[PDB]
């Protein structure tokens, strides 16, 4: 799996996390390990780390 939906909002507190809304799109290319995951948004085109806890199969 590459490609997830978000399951709540998330807002970004920094430079290198993502906000994104409940039922985004997000390809998350290493979903392997970490509470974190580097994720682009396909719906928005942004870029950034996000709470893996966050996010389903898409």
């Amino acid at each position: 799996v590459t490609t997830f939906v978000a399951l709540y909002d998330y807002e970004s507190r920094t430079e290198t996390d993502l906000s994104f809304k409940k039922g985004e799109r997000l390809q998350i290319l290493n979903s392997s390990e970490g509470d974190w995951w580097l994720a682009h948004s396909l719906t928005t085109g942004e870029t950034g780390y996000i709470p893996s806890n966050y996010v389903a199969p898409s």
